[PDB]
């Protein structure tokens, strides 16, 4: 909801509301 990018700078936020890196989201 809060676009401040979700969580750490390369973390974005799930469901649960924890944190999830984008690193295999950009691979995968």
């Amino acid at each position: 909801e809060n676009f401040s990018g979700g969580c750490v700078a390369g973390y974005m936020r799930t469901p649960d509301g924890r944190c999830k890196p984008t690193f295999y989201q950009l691979i995968t």
